């Protein structure tokens, strides 16, 4: 299968070298077999930012026509951020085949791109009204909420959950 072949390549590349603190792993079927089409991932908050210390779990679901189509990416649980929808999906052009997705983009590039969005909101792409308004009009409150969220989803807490899965 085209998708399965590429997904095995992505797994190998990720295991060989990936950015420190990130997680990206195919899930497991009931019996322990690898399911290449659903990955459980997590993005660390960027060091030196209000996101630091947090680890933000995100699921990738691939269709059979990947890499024509990008995976569906969804933060779980949903995150407070101007460009993350209340459902946890993300407003980001590289995640849309009809905008800036192209088949060569790697899992690493997706997760780095999403991290960059966390750090640097796009004020042209509001996805949730309250986070967007607070970001634009009450930055002190924005930063308080993001710092509290980084503690709520601390690396130690979140890693323990992921190991307990």
């Amino acid at each position: 299968g085209i998708a399965a072949g590429r997904l095995a390549e992505e797994r190998k590349a990720w295991r060989k070298n990936h950015p420190f603190g990130f997680i990206a792993k195919p899930s497991s079927n009931p019996d322990g077999t690898r399911n290449l089409f659903i990955w459980e991932c997590a993005i660390p908050g960027k060091k030196g930012t209000i996101w630091e210390g947090g680890l933000y779990k995100i699921r990738m679901q691939f269709k059979d026509d990947y890499p024509s189509t990008p995976p569906k990416c969804k933060f779980d649980p949903p995150l407070f951020h101007p460009n993350v929808y209340p459902s946890g999906t993300v407003c980001l052009s590289i995640l849309d085949e009809n905008k800036d997705w192209k088949p060569s983009i790697s899992v690493r590039q997706l997760l780095i791109g999403i991290q960059d969005l966390l750090t640097n909101p796009n004020v042209d792409d509001p996805a949730q009204a309250d986070a967007y308004q607070i970001y634009c009009q009450n930055r002190v409150e924005y930063e308080k909420r993001v710092r509290r969220q980084a503690q709520q989803f601390s690396a130690e807490i979140v890693q323990r959950q992921m190991l307990d899965n």
